[PDB]
This record gives C-alpha cells, sequence and structure tokens, in this order.
C-alpha cells in the first residue's frame, strides 16, 4: 500500500531538518525528519488503537502487546534479542499506550535505522509472543503496578475512571496487574495469546498508524526505503475508537466525594466534563481557560485567598478526554480554616466566573497570548529525539502533515461563543466535588475496585445549592492587567578578547568574586546566574538554620504573587539556602534581570513580616519536621551518610525540638544582624558583555551596601567544612530502626582520596565496571529487592564509594552477599581481558566525553567545581588522558591495600537502618571525639 | 661573744613549729625554729647595713660585697663551691639588699643544714674576692641595672631618690652599674677590693645582724650547735645607721613634676614625707589609715571618682622609708576629663580629708578591723620556708623575741591623737607632685641621669594653692558602714563516710557538672571553688567575644563597690573570659559564698548597662587592643604560639577593629541571646559538706533559670578546638618584626604525641637533661641573652616541646647554635652513665612527688585536669611507675625518630620574631614562609581529641 501524499512543510524556521508528510494506504501516516547533523537517530509509531479496545475482562491487551511485539519474530525468536540490538547500538526505546493511542519509539546510534527496521519488519508478518517473554513482561507490569501502588495521583485517577459510568468503556483498567491480566483469563481458559494475536492481526495490522522518523540519511532514501518496506500493513478499516458519550451521566454530578489519602495532604477536586474542542483546536479556547483560570495576578482570586489565608496553591484548566468528550479540572490545595469556609471557597469560584461572565470575553488578551505563542514558537531551542516523535506523531493523527508543527502555537479566529459556552460549563448543574482530607474516618465506606481508595457521596445540602445557584457576584475581582517583562534584546553579541571555554575571574574583591563566560555554542538571548551567599551564621544553631529556611522561604514566598507576572515571560529562577549560605539563581532573557534583580535584592534587603502567614509558614516547617520520621529508608541512609560525614551536624530532632522558641522579634532582629556582614560570589553566563557584567555586580553590591552596609569577611572565618579521617583499616557499623515501612536499608562507605586524576579514573572505573554485573547478578539473579544502588560519593574534596540496597534481611546476612559479591568482581577483575577493559575504558570515555547542551548544565557543572572552590577545567581531558595509562593490573594495586579483605588501607563503614521491627557506634560526638581530620584540597 | 636569752614565744596558735628567741653578744639576733615534720629546712641572715651607707663615690658597695661575699672562702677558694654546694642538695638560695637592710637567705634539702651552713661560717672569716668572680661579677650587677632600666616602678622611685636632698644619703643610687662599680674607682686609682674588705671589716663584723634558721632538729640541739658555730662574729660595737632627717626639707615640697614614662600610662603620684611611727607600732595608726584613705564604701572618695567617671583606678596609704623619716604616698590613675581636672581631683582629696577631720577618729573601725587582723593572724594556713625567715628576720632586727610574731597583728591601744596629728601632717603644705603622662612632649625638659625620664617642675601658681588650703569642705561624703562579711563560721567539720581522696562527680547534668571533695589536710574554714561557664558564642567572631570581655569588665566593676568588703573580708573571686566562655572562682570562707555568691549570680544574670562607664571601658580596651605593638618579642612569640597552635585564632588588628561597630542596643540585645543556653562545670573543695554543696549549685543553676530561662547545652555542642597536624616530617618558620625592640625573637615547637604515661617521662626526663647544659652553655657560655628557656607544652590533650629564645642574633644563625647545642646534647646521650640516669630520674621524681601546700594548690591541679577533662587522678603514681621503667637506649629511640635531624617523624616548626631592622651549621632543609595561617593549615590534618579518663 504504498501511498505518498506531500509538498512543502511549514518548519518553525530556526530548525533546518526539511520535512515533508505522506500517508500510506494501509492507514500508515508518515512524516519525514531528515536531520544530517544528529548524532543518534530516531523513529516512532503510533496505533490510535488505545487501550479504551481492550476487552472488558482482560485489563492492559494493548499495553501487554506493545510490551511484547518487540521480542520475537521468526528472523529473531530469542527473548532479549530485539532489545540486544538496541544494546548494541546504544538506543534507549520505549513505548506506550494512552486511550486513543498505543505508540512506539526507539533511537539508534548513528545510521542503524535500517538494523532495527529490519527487526521491526517481521512484526507485521509474524509477531510470536512466545512463552517465555510473556511469563517474565507480566512480572514486569505487575512490578509497574507494584510501583504504581504508592502513587496516588493514579489511584484517583482510576477513581474517576471508575466512579463515572462503569459500563461505559472509559472505565476499563489502564496497566492491568498480574491478576487481571494472566490470573483470571487462563482459568476462565482465555489465552492471553491469542487475544495478542487476534488483537494485533485484526486490530493494529489494519490501519492508524501515524510513523515518523528522525533519520539521517536524506529526504528521498529512507522515504522509498520504509514506504516500500511497508505493504505488509493491510488495511482491514477497523474503525477509530471514540466515545459517543461521556460516562458522568449526573449520576456522579451535583455530587460530593470524601477521599482518605495515604499521604497527608489536604486538596479538592472539581471535574467537569466539557464538549469537544478537537476541531476547534484552531481558536483553542482552552488555552484561553488556562492562562485566565490559573492566573496569580492583581485583582485575581488566588490573590485573595493568599490574602484570607485560605489557599496554598491551585491548579485547573482542560484536561483531555475522549474522541467526543473532553474534561475540565480544577485541583486545588486546602489551608486549615478552609475547612469551615468550603463552600465559600466555592462561593469565590462562582463569584470569578461570574467576573468572567461579567467582563465576558478579551480580545487583546487573546492577542498577546498569540504573541507569547509566537514568540515561544520561534524561541523552541532543540528537541528531543526521544519523546517529540512519539508527540507529534500522537497529534499526527489528529492533525495535517503541515499542522503538525504548528500545532497549538498559532490560533486562527476568536470565539466569545465557545468561551461564554464553557463559562456556561461552569454552573452549579455542572460541579463534581471530591475533597481529600485525612479526618475522613469511618464515614468513607464506598471502597476502590482496584487499588482501594474510599470515599462517600454526602450529597450537597440546599442551603449550599441555592447559595451555589443565587450567589453569582463580585468581590476583589479585577481583570489582571499586562505583563511588563516582555524583551526586546535578543540580539547575540559576538565574542570578544574573553576567548575562553571557562568561565575567567572579571572581577575579584574582597567583597566578591566574579567569573564570567559569553555563550559560545548555543547562541541564546538568554543568560544564567548562580550566586553564592557566604555567612557565619548559617548553621551555627539549630535556631539560625530554621531562621534560613522560614526567612528565605517567606521572603520568596512575598514577592510571588508579584513573580507570576515573572514567570510568566519565561523568566526562571532560584532561591536556596546551604550550610554554608545561601544559593541564588536567575535564569531567562537579557531584559530586566537587572532591573528586576535589583528590585528582588531590594525586597529581601528591606523585608516585613505578617503575623499569621509567619505562623503558617512556621507549621508548615514544623510539619516537615514531624514529616522527617517517615521517608523512605535510602533517603535516611543519605541522610546519615552526609550527617557522619562531615565536620558538625545539627540532627532534624533538635531541629524539631527548636521551634518551641522561635519567636518573630528574635528573627527579626537578627536579620540585619545576619544582613551586617557577609560574603558573595557570583556566576554569570549568557548573552552580554564583561563591563555591563561588572556594572550590573557594582548594582548589586551597591544596593547591598546602601541597604544594609554589608562588610566583607574575614578569610579566617571564610571557612568550609572539612571530613573525618578514619583509622584506616576499621569497619564501623550501627543501625536505626525505620517507623513506616517493614523494609531494612544499609549503606557502605569508603573514604578513597580527594579528587586526584588517578583516583577519578580508579573509582569511575571500578564503579562501572562493577555496575552492569551488579545489575546483572544482585537485582536480576539473587533478586534481593528492587531498590539496589552502587556508586560514588564526591563530598568536602574527597571521593567515596557508596551502596543503596533496601530488602527485609537481616543486616549482616544482607554484608554476607554483599561480600559475596564483592569477591565475585574481585575474581571479575583478574578474568578481564584485554576486551572486556578496552570495550569498559571505551565505555567511561564516552561516559565521560559528552558536549553540554544547555547554559544551565555547563553553569551547573562549574558552579559544582566552584562550590569546591577547584577551578580545574581541564578535569576532563587530564583524566581521559590519564585514562589511556590505566591497566587492569594497575586496579589491582588499586583493589590490594585499598579495597581487598585483608587491605591494611581499607576505609569501609556501614549503617544499618534496620525495618519497622566490628564495633557499634553508640555516640556520635564521641565518633568525633578521637578521630583526626582530613586536610583539604589545594585549589587550582 | 655567745649571748642566748629566750623563753616561750606567741606563736599564733595554728603552728606546731616550736621557736626561742635569743640575741648574741655580738650583735646577732636569732630565732630558733624547730620543725621536725619539714621536708626542707633553711635559715636567713639579715644585716641592718644597708644600701644608704655606702661610700659616696661607689654605688652599691654592699650590694656588690653582698654578691661577692658568696665567692671564695679559705676553706673552699674555689669560685662556685657555695653556690655550687647548694646544687647539690636543692637549696635555692638567695639575696637582695635594701636601704637598711642586706638580707642573705638559703635553704637544703632534708638534713643538709650543718653542711650549708659549715659552707655559710666562714663568708665571715674570709670572703676572697678574687679576679674573676669581681669581673663577671660586676657585669651581672651592671646587667641587672641595664634589666631594671625598663622598670618604671624604679625608674620613678630612683626619680624620688634624686628629686629630694641631694645632700641625705637617701640621694644616693643603691644598685651602682659599671660605671660606679668599676669606672669610678679604678679612675681614681681606688681599689674596689680594698674598699670591700674595709666595709666588711670595719661596718659588717660588729652589730645588727638577724639571723633565723628552720631547722628540723629540736629547740636545743640545733641551738648548741648554732652557738658553738657562731661565735666567729665579733663585736666592734658600730652605732646603728639613723637619718636624723627627711629628704624632702621644703625645696621640692608644694611642687609639681610632670613625668614622661616609658610604657603609655596616665598617673598622678601624690607623696607626703610624714615622721616616725615605727615607735607606734604598737597602736599602728598607719594600717588603719590605709584601711579608711582607700575604703570604698557608702559616701567614700573613690564611690564618688567612679560616679564622676573620672578615677580609673587608685592607691594611697602610708610608704615605709627610712628609719627616721616616713612616707604617704597617693598613686591615681587618669582619664580624659581627669586631664583637664586635677585640681578638681585635689579638691576631692581635700574633701575626703574635710570629711576625716569633720568625724574625727572612729573606734568601733578600729576595734572591726583590729578583730579582723586579729581572726586574719589566728588562722594561718603554712609558709613558704623561703622568704618568710627572710621577712621575720627582717622584723627579728626591730622587734623583741616575742613581739617577731605577733609582729603588727594584734594592737594595744587606739590614738586619736596620731590620727588627728597626722591628719595635721596631711596639709597643701606637706604635698608633693608628680604627673605621669606620655602626653608630656617638648615641656619636660630636665631629663633623668641614670634612666632617662624627663621632667619639669611647672611650679602651681598661687590661685590654685590658695584653693588647696581654703577648699576643705565635703559634700556626699558618708563614712563607710560597718561590714556583715565578718564570719563567726569557724567550725571544722569532721570528715564522713563519703571519704575521697578526689573530688567526685556528685551531680551530674546536661547543664552542669559537679566535682566536689572536702577539706582533708589543711582544717581551714575556708573553701575554694572553681567554675566554667561553657557557651557556644563566645569565640564565633571578634565583634561578640570582645562584647563578652566588655560585659563581664563592667558587670566585674559594677558590684566591685560591694565586693571590696566581700575581699576586704577575706573573700577573693574572679570572673574571666574564655575562649569557651566565662571563668568564675570563690575562694574564701564558708560565711556567705551561698549569700554572697548568689547575689553574684542574680547581679550578673540581670545587669544594665550605663552609656559613659561604656565609653570609658570601650576606650580602656580600645587603647589595649593597639597597646599590643608594644610588649616584649618572647610574648609576642608565645601570642603566636598560642595562635598558630589551636584550631582558630583572631588576630590583634581584626580584634581591634571589631570595636568599630559596637553599639549599646547590639551589645544588650545580645547579651540574653548570648547568655540563653549555657553549660556548667564546677570544682568545689574546702570546709563544706556534699549535700549542700548540692544546695549550692542547685541554687545557682536554679537563679539561672529563673533568671534567663536557661536551658542546657546540646551534647553535639559541647566541642573543644583541636591543634594542627604537621607533615610528620617537614620543619617550616617565617618571621614578624617587632617595632620597638632591636632584638630578635624565635620560637622552636615540637609535636611530640598526646600525653600517654611513656611520653610524658619522654619529655619530662629529655626536659630536664637539657636544662642544665643548655643554662651552661648557651645563656652562661655563649651569653645568648636573658630570654633562654625551654620546656614542656601540654595543650590540646597533646604534648609538646618548645624553646623560647629572644636574642640580638641573626634567626638562622641562632637556629645554628641551637642546633648545636641539640648535637652536644645528642654526644651527651651516650655519655650518660647509669649514675647520671638514676640520680637525674630520683631528681625528677623528688620534683614530680610533693603534697600541696594550699588549698588552692591543689584545685589549681585539679581545675587543671577539669579544664581537659581527664581526670586520671593518679596520674603521678602512674608516671613514677613508668619513671621506673627506662633506659639509656629508650630515649635513643625517643631521638632517633622523634628528636634527631634524621628522623621520619619531625614536627619540628620555628617561629622568627625580628628586630627593629631585620659554631657549625649543617645543610638544613628549606622551610617555607607562611603568608595566610588559613591557607597554611589548609592542607595540614587535624588532630584528635583525647577520650577522658
Amino acid at each position: 500500500a504504498i501511498k505518498r501524499i506531500g509538498n512543502h512543510i511549514t518548519k518553525s524556521p530556526e530548525d533546518k531538518r526539511e520535512y515533508r508528510g505522506l500517508e500510506l494506504a494501509n492507514g500508515i501516516k508518515v512524516l519525514l525528519i531528515s536531520d544530517p547533523t544528529t548524532d543518534k537517530s530516531s523513529a516512532a509509531l503510533d496505533v490510535h488503537i488505545g487501550s479504551l479496545s481492550d476487552p472488558p475482562n482482560i485489563a492492559g491487551l494493548s499495553h501487554f502487546l506493545e510490551h511484547m511485539l518487540f521480542l520475537g519474530t521468526k528472523k529473531y525468536p530469542k527473548e532479549n534479542e530485539y532489545s540486544q540490538f538496541l544494546s548494541e547500538h546504544a538506543g534507549s526505546s520505549n513505548a506506550f499506550t494512552s486511550g486513543e493511542h498505543t505508540n512506539y519509539y526507539f533511537d539508534v546510534s548513528h545510521e542503524h535505522l535500517e538494523g532495527a527496521l529490519d527487526r521491526f519488519a517481521q512484526f507485521f508478518l509474524s509477531p510470536l509472543f512466545d512463552e517465555s517473554a510473556k511469563d517474565r513482561e507480566v512480572n514486569a507490569v505487575d512490578s509497574e503496578h507494584e510501583k504504581n501502588v504508592m502513587n496516588d495521583a493514579w489511584r484517583l485517577f482510576q477513581l474517576e475512571k471508575a466512579t463515572g459510568n462503569p459500563k461505559h468503556p472509559f472505565s476499563k483498567f489502564g496497566t492491568g496487574n498480574k491478576y487481571t491480566l494472566e490470573t483470571r483469563p487462563n482459568q476462565e481458559g482465555i489465552d492471553v495469546r491469542q487475544e495478542l494475536l487476534k488483537f494485533h492481526s485484526a486490530y493494529y495490522s489494519s490501519n492508524l498508524m501515524a510513523v515518523v522518523v528522525l533519520g539521517r540519511e536524506s529526504l528521498d532514501d529512507l522515504t522509498n526505503l520504509v514506504v516500500k518496506l511497508f505493504s505488509e500493513v493491510e488495511n482491514k478499516n477497523v474503525p477509530l475508537p471514540e466515545f459517543p458519550e461521556h460516562p458522568f451521566q449526573e449520576e456522579h454530578l451535583k455530587q460530593l466525594y470524601k477521599i482518605v489519602p495515604i499521604k497527608d495532604i489536604r486538596n479538592l477536586y472539581v471535574t467537569f466534563p466539557i464538549p469537544d474542542l478537537q476541531k476547534y483546536y484552531k481558536s483553542n479556547p482552552g488555552h484561553y481557560l488556562g492562562h485566565l483560570i490559573g492566573h496569580e495576578g492583581p485583582g485575581s482570586l488566588l490573590s485573595e485567598l493568599k490574602s484570607k489565608g485560605w489557599v496554598n496553591t491551585l491548579v485547573g484548566g482542560q484536561k483531555e478526554g475522549a474522541r467526543g468528550f473532553m474534561f475540565f479540572i480544577i485541583n486545588v490545595d486546602l489551608t486549615e480554616e478552609g475547612l469551615l469556609h468550603v463552600e465559600d471557597i466555592i462561593l469565590h469560584m462562582f463569584q470569578y466566573i461570574q467576573k468572567l461572565r461579567a467582563e465576558g470575553p478579551q480580545e487583546w488578551v487573546f492577542q498577546e497570548l498569540k504573541d507569547l505563542n509566537a514568540v515561544a514558537f520561534r524561541f523552541k531551542d532543540k528537541e528531543r529525539p526521544r519523546g517529540y516523535t512519539s508527540k507529534i506523531a500522537g497529534i499526527l493523527h489528529y492533525y495535517p502533515l503541515e499542522e503538525v508543527l504548528t500545532a497549538e502555537y498559532l490560533l486562527e479566529e476568536f470565539r466569545p461563543d465557545l468561551i461564554e459556552m464553557v463559562l456556561d460549563k461552569l454552573r452549579p448543574e455542572n460541579v463534581r466535588v471530591a475533597i481529600v482530607s485525612k479526618s475522613f474516618e469511618g464515614k468513607t465506606d464506598r471502597t476502590e475496585e482496584w487499588y482501594g481508595t474510599q470515599y462517600k457521596q454526602e450529597a450537597i445540602p440546599d442551603e449550599v445549592i441555592k447559595k451555589w445557584q443565587n450567589a453569582d457576584l463580585n468581590g476583589k475581582f479585577k481583570l489582571p492587567t499586562k505583563n511588563e517583562f516582555i524583551p526586546t534584546n535578543f540580539e547575540i553579541l559576538p565574542l570578544e578578547k574573553e576567548a575562553t571555554p571557562y568561565p575567567a575571574l572579571i572581577k575579584d574583591t574582597a567583597m566578591s568574586k566574579l567569573w564570567f563566560k559569553q555563550d559560545d555554542k548555543f547562541f541564546l538571548p538568554k543568560a544564567n546566574l548562580n550566586f553564592e551567599f557566604f555567612s557565619p551564621f548559617a548553621y551555627v544553631d539549630p535556631l539560625h538554620s530554621n531562621m534560613a529556611y522560614l526567612y528565605l522561604e517567606l521572603l520568596k514566598d512575598s514577592l510571588n504573587e508579584y513573580a507570576y507576572a515573572a514567570e510568566l515571560a519565561g523568566l526562571s529562577y532560584d532561591l536556596q539556602n546551604t550550610i554554608y549560605g545561601m544559593y541564588l539563581s536567575v535564569k531567562g532573557y537579557n531584559d530586566k534581570q537587572p532591573i528586576l534583580l535589583k528590585k528582588i535584592i531590594e525586597k529581601m534587603a528591606t523585608f516585613e513580616i505578617d503575623e499569621k502567614r509567619f505562623e503558617i509558614i512556621k507549621e508548615a516547617y514544623m510539619r516537615s519536621l514531624n514529616n522527617f520520621r517517615a521517608e523512605q529508608p535510602h533517603q535516611h541512609a543519605m541522610y546519615y551518610l552526609r550527617l557522619l560525614m562531615t565536620e558538625v551536624a545539627w540532627t532534624k530532632d533538635e531541629l524539631k525540638e527548636a521551634l518551641d522558641d522561635v519567636t518573630l522579634p528574635r528573627l527579626k532582629a537578627f536579620i540585619p544582624q545576619l544582613l551586617s556582614r557577609l560574603h558573595i560570589e557570583a556566576l554569570l553566563h549568557g548573552n552580554i558583555t564583561k563591563q555591563a557584567a561588572l556594572g550590573i555586580m557594582q548594582m548589586v553590591e551597591d544596593t547591598l551596601i546602601e541597604h544594609a552596609h554589608t562588610k566583607p569577611l574575614l578569610p579566617s572565618q571564610l571557612v568550609r567544612y572539612r571530613e573525618v579521617q578514619l583509622p584506616d583499616r576499621g569497619w564501623f557499623v550501627y543501625q536505626q530502626r525505620n517507623e513506616v515501612h517493614n523494609n531494612s536499608g544499609i549503606e557502605i562507605y569508603y573514604q578513597t582520596d580527594m579528587q586526584s586524576t588517578s583516583e577519578n579514573m580508579f573509582l569511575e572505573l571500578f564503579a562501572q565496571i562493577i555496575s552492569e554485573p551488579a545489575f546483572n547478578t544482585l537485582r536480576t539473579k539473587e533478586q534481593l529487592g528492587y531498590i539496589v544502588f552502587s556508586g560514588p560519593r564526591r563530598a568536602n574534596g574527597i571521593q567515596g564509594l557508596r551502596f543503596i540496597i533496601q530488602s527485609e534481611k537481616p543486616p549482616h546476612y544482607l554484608e554476607s552477599r554483599v561480600e559475596a559479591f564483592l569477591i565475585t568482581m574481585e575474581k571479575s577483575i583478574e578474568d578481564m581481558t584485554e576486551e572486556a577493559f578496552q570495550k569498559h575504558i571505551q565505555a567511561l570515555a564516552i561516559r565521560r566525553l559528552d558536549k553540554p547542551k544547555k547554559l544551565s548544565a555547563e553553569s551547573a557543572k562549574y558552579w559544582g567545581e566552584i562550590i569546591s572552590q577547584q577551578y580545574n577545567f581541564d578535569r576532563d581531558n587530564t583524566e581521559v588522558a590519564y585514562l589511556k595509562t590505566l591497566t587492569k593490573e594497575d586496579i589491582i594495586k588499586f583493589y590490594k591495600e585499598m579495597l581487598a579483605v585483608d587491605a591494611p588501607r581499607r576505609h569501609k563503614v556501614s549503617v544499618h537502618v534496620l525495618a519497622r521491627e566490628p564495633e557499634v557506634i553508640q555516640n556520635m560526638t564521641e565518633f568525633k571525639r578521637g578521630l583526626p581530620l582530613f586536610p583539604l584540597v589545594k585549589p587550582h
């Protein structure tokens, strides 16, 4: 069925990838991506037969088929063979299934597309779905359900799927566990495999593909190479799975629901099933809804609710649904005092609806957000070869081949009818209410079938109905104003005399230190900024750390309602604290980061306090403190890891106790004492000059001395924390008991050495050569537990080696199998040939040598050196040049004194994180009391 | 001329030392001390021939003779044989010279009374005065005057000696330099030695001796031992040198002086030459005057002068002088407004004089302070066998044999006529004025002859004079009230079933820590108490550490006016800041330590700040911060020593700079935040029980939580500062230039080890064995300088070895000389016999083993364990048990790897202190200069701290 129809494609002229769409006569839509500049080529295939076309008795038949359609052909019937061919050419494929799609996508090393096409063609001629791949892949799907046990959003999602019409095919179960996929059909004698063959043969083989290939080959060779190759798909005219009715048919409308959550949250969830705008993608009022409903601005609803203290956060907007119907969701966070006023919150919601009803549609919002679509559509930076092709193949089904790239970022018409229409869909007739609160006890009986969440209707009384009906009024509400942060500075400045691949010290004082580099590679109008604010007062107490948290948090939170317009313009930022000081990040365009950032410095320099806001944030961090008894035991192990291996550390227990005495006058007194004398360090990167960067820095510290009279710090009180020396041979351990999880954790740590050129290679190559056999033996073969991790630990200028495994075991028993794996790797050193060595050092080589893809990525790497103050900018080529000087026999010399069991320089320490039910380590103070301390690193 | 007369002596009934006085017919006053339980016996001899009876041409002739009397006897014509015979058996003699006395004293190890005294008797028969002793001792006297150049109190002393009557023998020069000892006689052809023999023969043999022997034999055997041994002195009846005149004979009276000092001080010195009250020792009005003049009480003068902020400190009272005359001095500190209002200060002085004239004498004060000296004389602890005997032999000359122990601490009568009489003597007629300020520039022309300070007469105009006489009025002056800190608690508590030889941890909290022992040995109603207050916020920065200083300082000054009677009653204390926190000490009787200490805790818990008191203390310590550019280079070197050999250290520059921002609201806001949360560790020792100690401690910490809502500290914030590891083979050095001094300093340091039982005896034995050869060759023979010090360094639980030398040398040349001595000691390893091993470790052994001599003494040792948290109570016997286990080859192995130059364990570091403009050495390793001490220590490891015993 070799059919092709195409022409010139509107291709958003920043990309150079020339495009062409065509449709094959067996229901295969073909979009051609030609990138002769890509390192890795990619391809994607979306079948519009989704998981709504599954049989009602067997869950995840399309899910298990798109898992199983890879493995087993008449060419290659072996179990991992297709995947082993993707292990040859470095490609990491994945595929998925939705209600209206079942989608495939894959990449490849450089040009080996054909090889995967040869592995791919006999999927349509003869899919096999054999015994063993099936019986392990069902364990993979059951593990997928097992890891989605504790994700409550899928529980509530399925709760939306099941509390509609349970007869409607929307109400089916998407993934399917062990029990539904293979326990119930074969006890009913239904072969899952014959269903697979039926499903693929009738449904998949017929029609509804949407293929797209990111190839490097040409426009034409891959074209008449794959067009010709797909006539094995034969049209049978299977109809498109659509729904002519929504499952919400007034049984669950004008209804309340009360949900008991697994996580300690407070939420209210409102859903509106709404008619189709799939034909109305052109004007697309749902984008207008997402702009207007979730705006946080002058006279907005969230501004008043923060001013009323009822709402912490919200999200709302259009949720897509079936071909016929669509959804409209509202998901808000709840405070304490929202509980008596829940209905009043809903009243304010109807007030905002009436505010939109009062002023009707708006046109300058439509044209302005259209222009924002224009700007963001042009200034698309790059594209991932994975995921992008799966997305545009997702919309290749619904959109013409020239409209796939102008997907939603261009708007033709203005539809005040549709906007008023969905406002007519926002009425008390149309409301669904789902309340998320922990307090629901003994009262929510009706339990979910698959996962088990529990709810109750408690239909709305008439007082609230009539209050919903009559009260369509205005309160605070105003329409929001135009943003002011729109840039015009898009002009790339050519590189000057500062022609460096690494940021140079353009300014150093005793107050500041300023490193700078322009965008050599990426050539973007944006710029990224990193800031170190050093302070003595940071980790003096639990109290001061609490004051750092609360201060920075409520501080950033204050001008956040103003910041919504800043993030609305495309300018992101970060405020962070450290044990050493404060961290500031500024990312975005060149426009008003001086103006706005100066306004930020002036804001946090001279700042005021609300009384009850202070109490809520106080309680909130108190909540996070009480929360700290309940998290995942690997986080618990990393907490002890970074606890013991620093110089001083305040525990979360005494942090929890210390909030009994944190008063507002004490903080408010501390702040100018804090700000009186401190150090600032800054990294600047992007489309600017050096002298303008000097003027911005001069602005910033001028502002600082102007408001709070910042003085520099003494280079004897410019300190870092060291790391604990051990007596070179001991293996010490202790235990900690978990409360929540029945699994036990454990972590083993190695004091190797500073980051020298030798030790980086030693540790990286030894870790990577024990990385994949650990995956093969320990997790795959030994099946100890799902959370098994190994690897490095770079801290305080000292390398380290760490291992994270949680399971329910005796910990010394678990250590015994760890040591068994250590002996296995120990002999596997001696089992290394030259070839294993060479392929591994090539693996390490490509692991190390990889260009950045973002200014923030390389700024994060450089900043990661700056926080260690090392500046060894060409450690990459130095260490790689060193890497070729290593042998296998070298690492025995690394193994024997440092790593072996008889090793005299073995620096080994373990920590047990026991389930819910050497020498011991009783006192961490007495631990550090008679141990030496490491020296620090000479900075390059 | 052996004459003896004695009986029972009033012996202050706590002592058991049996006594006997007698006077020999050759003019020798004899006091017999019989203590058969004393470890060391001693003896002392004072001669009333002083340095005022010297010939007018040679200064310090009796001084040079009493240095030279030691060297040379007809039995032993060798130079040091007396002194070396006291170097054999641990007897440490010394002698001194005064205008009216020349005094000799020695001691002996146990039994050497006859030995040393037989070496001492020959001195009367045959002193030799040979060439070499003469020519080295004149350099010793001139170097003694040269090191006494810069002592400003002797400069002002000699300025008092010279600005009086220049005809009176008070105007002579007491010590005598090289110039007067051997430059003026030989250019006049006068033999110094024939003067010595003339002086010794004519003056000494006659009379005026006052001998005393602390012996351990009996009252009678030692008596007819020494009375047989001393008849060799034969009387010649030289009359008693007395002066019928005072030296201030209206030439320099009612006169001013403006003195330029060597140190940056501000002082005013007022002197009243007054007639003799030595005949009035029975009633002794002068002690009552010194009590009244310098009293700090309600309506007192000092209360107002502090209240005016003009006087930082003062001292006044009677100064003793010659036999004929005596002095009365007033020495006060000066502030900024004190500089303009000196005359008003004099007005305040005459106002207090008018208060004394207004109310006249007082009797209840006389009876009260007399009873205080009665009790204080009644209850005495113990004595040093050296120095005490020289003192009572000083007054054995002037008092009968039963009054030498009731010397001045018992008073018969009240003499208001004497009080009024000296009150008539204290008038503007009798005023001498000496102003000390270094701000006197271009105005003080008349330079001192010997020392070189410069002064000006600046005769007072008549307006101030007439203002001095007429203005004798009273303002807000009151007599001070009766004390309440007088104890009747004198009852020795019998020891209970809780019988410990070491203080036990009787109370432990996360708030407190309490150690306690009762007085086993001393049986005194007194008690001594030591306290550390640990705090995190003390050493965070220079700023708040300065604020802790100023706080504790102005705090202690506040309740000082109250504390004056307590310390006057016998209740002493200490407040002191540390890098960690505050240090508290409570010492005295058992009477009111809860009451007074409770009032102290309430005082420093709830304390307020005055603005101008703050300004004065702020400026004063501000002057102390740039004062540190001016001290001695060895002290400067020890500053760098404690700078570098701690974990963190703030320099004087950044400490000086940190007072630029100290406002009173920042300070007073910080202090209760500072004092919000802290820990206490405490040693209590003396006449008390355990439960009452628990109640006192409970009272204190309860009071603390009552005032400032104190909660205990976290055991993760119980920290110490560590000590820096070296790279185990390196030797680094750097230099610092002293601005003022032309001398160079140096200090060399060795990181040995922690205090293990082996290393203590290693370092003690090696330290003692290098003491005498370094003293023999480097300071004595090579004549490097006066600053030649060595010894241990126990810090941060780490032992250490240090050498402190400040001399005028190139520092690497001085290093070369040091290393030459190190090679000399290296050779002296193999030169040690077994006998020089055993006698030396026995010397160390008796050096180590000793009972304490004060309840405070052992408290300082125990507290020195407590600050190191060690508590190894029997570390001494443990170290002795190791001390018996050592060989010669042990110290070779200690030498080779740790001490030698070919050593893989070299922890050697030196520090140069340069001069103002700054015999065989091998190839030393290259050091590195230390530009940034933080970046120096950046690649240095750190020591562990000690697991506490």
